[PDB]
């Protein structure tokens, strides 16, 4: 039941064991994640509950060597992120509902400016971020009336990464996201 999550963890671990370049991580990791979010039959309800004020970032798994971490992002109705970056590679897989992602780039003085049209991420689909491919964005729930969920995989313990968020007026601030959950799931019991 949690087996798809275990299979993703061990599949991604095997991929990263090969010391791949980022481009291959995003592509072949992207396919691994799309397989995980293709069927919505594994995420326990406890990791899908929204918070009335804040979007939830629930850690599902962190790699011992901190090569990656997996998070359930639970969007309450109409919720959105600030503009922010990541500083490491990231893959976002849509599980439930949908989200819009808007790219930003920094201008001459380091302020974020709109870059292009936003994209809509649908269930089963995956999108990448990184310093290389485009790292700064704002994401929001495509729905103002229901919960959406995406599964995020980052090339570090994301809850510990020192990165940047932008204020509403467009100033840069240091940012460490942390996690909402004291408890992680247990996908490791192979006794049954
Ligand atoms: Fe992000």
């Amino acid at each position: 039941s949690l087996a798809p999550l275990r299979e993703f963890i061990t599949g991604l671990s095997a991929l990263l064991d090969e010391q791949p370049g980022e481009a291959r991580i995003l592509r072949e990791g992207g396919a691994l994640l799309a397989r995980l979010v293709a069927r919505d039959d594994w995420l326990p309800d406890a990791f899908a509950q929204p918070h009335p004020e804040y979007y939830q970032q629930m850690l599902l798994h962190c790699d011992s060597a901190e090569r990656f971490s997996i998070v359930s992002f639970v969007w309450g109705p109409g919720q959105r992120t600030p503009i922010h970056d990541h500083t490491v590679w990231g893959l976002i897989g849509m599980l439930r509902g949908a989200e819009y992602s808007q790219p930003f780039v920094l201008d001459g003085s380091g302020r974020p400016v709109l870059h292009g049209e936003p994209t809509r991420l649908e269930p089963g689909h995956v999108e990448a971020v990184s310093p290389t491919v485009g790292d700064i964005h704002r994401v929001h729930n495509a729905y103002d009336d229901r919960v959406s969920i995406s599964i995020h995989v980052y090339g570090a313990n994301i809850g510990g990464v020192r990165r940047s968020v932008y204020t509403e007026a467009g100033e840069r601030k240091p940012f460490i996201s942390g996690y909402s959950n004291p408890y992680l799931p247990n996908p490791w019991d192979r006794s049954k």
